[PDB]
């Protein structure tokens, strides 16, 4: 039926919905982020069409300079009579067409000035035109440039590429009950100074009466020496142990499936090769939580090397897990203890 | 040609030291070795089978940018000479279609006519002009004595399309060269490590001991260290975890596992009860399937990039008994190292029990 709520997906991309959140108006400044931030199928459109409209638009305004000087009826006449009449008065020489204003400002603009259409000292507001468009041109050049410059900077990075498993296991290790599940990594580089960070998703409340929605904590992960840094060459099994104190504890074995609670995994480190600091989610839920198994090993010798398989990542065989709560097992050892 | 025809002779008789020597071992151990991660850096795992994600142009782009500056002249070379090239052809056909070549070559035979009113593209009338034009066009030079008559308006179309994919072109070049220069600091990382590493005997207790060094003039900020012991294991109900991967603490004044690097240190480690390090004793250390990592991490600060360094060491390399010479020595004015005496290790008196009993039978003799 309808959906029970999840908090983060299987995919991370947090589902949170904010919803009337007091927005100021439009800045601008968004819409040249957009610019910025673009596909390259569409970047290369934009950026011919910028040039083919300057173009254009320049085109149009030369022709009416060279409307309103005495330069075409000059040049329509000058057909007629078959006479030099109008060797030096023309105002933009031999502009004599709207295809011909527009190739001038072909010209003029990407500076190549083919040198048999000049511009004489005459019509002041024709120098104002060309100064105009110079100006124009050189800043959308410069724009474009930048425009350019930020795509190849933001080449490298290309999508998230920490693996986690398709669910997770909850195993028997060290005469206590643990919660472990399966990290991998794709990549060529290894990520620098990486940490991983657990949280349990459960509706709660304070004994004294307040009320929290949707309350987060944290679980403690355990390395021998109480330090969360790891290092991921391997695919590695991350582990955390049930303590009196983890909210992990008093929850019991067959009735898991139903019950309200959510695992956030956090995964942040910086990559080596291009320095961007980097920050991959995912989330178990009790839908997908298999009590009792517990994972293969993939790691084997080859003979040469070490070798390990991802084909085989997800695969995970039931074994022994005692059929009570993880505070059975110590409250009463009589009731658990064997 | 058929060297063995006469396959006649067989089994008469070889009965020979092949093996039976009976004073040679007939065994070739080959002696393979293989290490998690190799002595200078390259972690050395092998991925296979994974499912594969295909490809995309933009990793063909990603390679683009990422090139030894002895290829990237010669792409940008490649490139600009294909580009005025393919343009020549299409300004070539252009001129040969409308008529122009011929009417060219027609009244400059004979120079009677000096007739240059109807034309598609003024002086282009061979292919070496073509291949001239359109350099002239292409890099913003204009030469101008071919300009361009207005008529034929293919002509003006193939000017457009190649004004507009120059500018890609030069924009594209020009962003590749900036993000090389800008990002040309990097050029790579000189962590000098001390290769043998010994177990001597202080403050009480036993030790794990090396040296480390820079070169680089820059020392490295909020450098960490990490010592990790790699060897298989399982739980005592069984799994086999297959290469498990161990973290101990590296003993400091306040133990925390920043290290500051200027002149060259040890990095002890004490070997305590939850160090996997307290069941190896003297004779034993040269029979053992273990291998310690130790990961170096900081940042340098001329060119702002996080460094990550990487070693390996196994417990044949390592050597009971040792410890490191003093490097230093106050010289005449100022303080000195010789990295020289890197390697350079001696002996001096080395207990040969275990950790492990060297709490057990409480004399600090063995
Ligand atoms: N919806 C919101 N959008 C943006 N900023 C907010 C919002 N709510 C609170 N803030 C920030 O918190 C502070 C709230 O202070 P303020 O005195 O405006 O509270 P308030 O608007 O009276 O609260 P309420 O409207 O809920 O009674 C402001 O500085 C504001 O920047
Ligand atoms: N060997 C592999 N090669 C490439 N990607 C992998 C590999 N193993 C896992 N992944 C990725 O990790 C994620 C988790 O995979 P997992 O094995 O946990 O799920 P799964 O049930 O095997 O998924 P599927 O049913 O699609 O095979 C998947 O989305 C997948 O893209
Ligand atoms: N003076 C030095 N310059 C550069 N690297 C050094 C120097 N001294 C030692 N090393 C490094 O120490 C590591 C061990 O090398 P090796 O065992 O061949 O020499 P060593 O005994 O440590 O020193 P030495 O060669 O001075 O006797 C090498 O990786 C090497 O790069």
């Amino acid at each position: 039926r309808l959906p029970k709520a999840r908090f983060i997906a299987k995919s991370g991309a947090c589902n949170l919905a904010h919803k009337n959140i007091r927005e100021q108006g439009r800045f601008l400044q968004d819409i040249f982020t957009t610019l910025v931030d673009l596909k390259w199928r569409h970047t290369l459109v934009i950026f011919t069409m910028s040039f083919l409209c300057s173009w254009l638009l320049f085109a149009i305004m030369w022709w009416l300079v060279a409307f309103a000087h005495g330069d075409i009826y000059a040049y329509m006449e000058k057909g007629i009579t078959e006479k030099s009449g109008l060797e030096s008065a023309v105002c933009v020489t031999n502009v004599r067409s709207f295809t011909s204003a527009f190739l001038f400002s072909i010209e003029v603009q990407v500076t190549i000035g083919f040198g048999g259409r000049m511009m004489t000292e005459e019509c002041p507001l024709a120098i104002t035109v060309l100064i105009l468009q110079n100006i124009v041109g050189l800043i959308i050049n410069a724009v474009m440039l930048g425009c350019i410059f930020m795509k190849t900077a933001q080449a490298h990075r290309r999508a998230e590429t920490l693996i986690f498993s398709r669910h997770a296991v909850i195993a028997v290790r060290n005469g206590k009950l643990c919660f472990m599940f399966r990290v991998g990594d794709l990549r060529k580089s290894m990520i620098i100074s990486a940490s991983v960070r657990i949280q349990v998703v459960k509706k709660t409340t304070t004994p004294e009466g307040e009320v929290v929605p949707i309350h987060q904590q944290d679980i403690p992960v355990d390395n021998p020496i109480e330090s969360n840094n790891i290092f991921l060459v391997a695919p590695l099994i991350i582990c955390h142990v049930i303590d009196k104190r983890s909210p992990l504890y008093d929850i019991s074995a067959t009735d898991l499936v139903n019950q309200d609670l959510e695992v956030i995994v956090i995964l942040e480190g910086v990559v080596e090769t291009t320095g961007i600091t980097t920050q991959a989610r995912t989330s178990y839920i009790a839908e997908e939580i298999q009590w009792g198994h517990r994972f293969v090993s993939i790691v084997t010798e080859e003979e040469g090397v070490y070798s390990v398989d991802y084909s085989k990542f997800g695969n995970t065989v039931r074994v022994a897990a005692p059929r009570c709560s993880a505070r059975e097992l110590d409250e009463k050892p009589s009731i658990l203890i064997q």
